[PDB]
């Protein structure tokens, strides 16, 4: 059966080197799955990691979340069937007791949520992406690679994340190759120039501004042998609630900023702009929607905080046209898939994302295909807690045989 027998937890370290929560579920059929949770630390609206505090691991201890698993979650889940993800995830949700998943920790609750679905697919003999996404799920996603980290990670280049997106590629296999080829070209470009140590997501680091970034990457694309736009597009997370009394800096206002964007949108082949105009600045979103609505994809990172209540409002109130999907924000798979399915009933595009503190876990690879997002943001072809998702996506495409199809240009309609 898909009947949960054991649920044990471990304290392990993420890509930053900071404790997180590893959950090991045993199904009665014999299945034993691993799953790891990534902090990547924010907001009140996001779920609340149960961290230790104290001087152990600089307050970043996860012992309580672990003990929380073995003491309470484990016995609460043990004996149920993994194959009722909605029922397990609700059961986990209640047992906690709060809005913020504060009491049992969202790090511990997702960890249980995910180690279930892993076992619930190795039960059924379904690769994770098939099982969770059924069998029509065959869309290998455009890799949105964050080659250059920026302001908020020097606030000199105010943009946070500068992304290569190989929409032109005939396959995911090729799309991976381009990205790596071009990341390695930009290594070359910046090596020759004074500008090459790595950032938290494998992204490279002073800089003149937004234009310098673009100017740099355009050249890297050309240097790699690819044409910008047709082969490799470009995209960014501004994280504009880092620029911010009225707080735009890049000095600009929301409507004034929409023009800054409009400028970039004309010359540089932008496929998607992430978290422009703050998180709570609803007015800015409607103006940005009005201004660049159908020339660029506009995606909500911190605005929507992967929470359906806020995205509903944004969709109803017409903020953005696509959502960034962070599983650890929301805390459960079922709640996460609801996020996807709400947005897909509504028709916002999906972009499954990582966090800055990642693990060797590659579930986001499978998850992204299963939801057929057509887009995955999982970092530069560099740190292996980035690359392992990419390799995983190799294998899935391998697995899919002729069934596979690479989102590519139909990932982003506007170009
Ligand atoms: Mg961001």
């Amino acid at each position: 059966m898909p009947i949960i027998e054991q649920v044990r937890a471990r304290e392990i370290l993420d890509s930053r080197g900071n404790p997180t929560v590893e959950v090991e579920v045993a199904l009665i059929d014999g299945t034993f799955a691993r799953a790891a949770v990534p902090s990547g630390a924010t907001g009140e609206h996001e779920a609340v990691e149960l961290r230790d505090g104290g001087d152990r691991y600089g307050g970043k201890g996860v012992q309580k979340a672990v003990q929380a698993v073995l003491d309470e979650i484990g016995p609460a889940v043990i004996g149920l069937n993994a194959d009722d993800q909605r029922l397990v995830d609700q059961a986990l949700v209640d047992l906690d007791g709060t809005p913020d998943k504060s009491r049992l920790g969202g790090n511990a609750i997702l960890g249980v949520s995910l180690a279930v679905a892993k076992a619930a697919a190795d039960s059924a003999e379904l690769p994770l992406f098939r099982y969770v996404g059924g069998p029509n799920a065959h869309i290998l996603p455009v890799p949105m690679m964050n080659i250059l980290n920026g302001g908020a990670h020097d606030t000199a280049v105010d943009i946070q994340e500068f992304m290569v997106a190989p929409i032109g590629a005939p396959s995911f296999v090729e799309a991976l190759r381009w990205g790596a080829e071009v990341y390695h070209a930009l290594k070359s470009v910046l090596k020759k120039e004074g500008l090459t140590g790595l950032g938290d997501e494998g992204g490279f680091a002073d800089v003149a501004g937004t234009t310098a970034a673009l100017d740099l990457i355009s050249r890297a694309i050309e240097s790699a042998g690819l044409r910008p736009g047709a082969d490799v597009a470009l995209a960014l997370d501004a994280a504009a609630t880092e620029f911010f009394g009225t707080g735009y800096v890049f000095t600009r206002t929301a409507d004034q900023m929409t023009e800054f964007y409009a400028g970039l949108l004309g010359a540089y082949p932008l496929v998607s702009i992430e978290d422009p105009l703050s998180e709570d600045d609803w007015d800015g979103w409607a103006a940005l929607t009005a201004s660049i609505g159908d020339r660029v994809q506009i995606v909500g990172d911190d605005i929507f905080v992967t929470n359906p209540e806020r995205l509903e409002e944004g969709i109803e109130r017409g903020v953005a046209n696509a959502l960034l999907v962070k599983v650890n924000q929301i805390g459960t798979l079922t709640e996460t898939l609801d996020a996807v399915t709400l947005a897909h009933h509504g028709g916002y595009r999906t972009m499954i994302s990582h966090r800055s503190g990642e693990t060797e876990d590659t579930m986001i690879a499978d998850l992204a295909v299963a939801i057929g997002s057509g887009q995955i943001k999982t970092g530069a072809p560099a740190r292996s807690e980035r690359v392992a998702k990419y390799n995983q996506l190799l294998r899935i495409e391998e697995a899919l045989g002729d069934a596979a199809r690479y989102a590519g240009d139909l990932a982003f309609p506007r170009f």
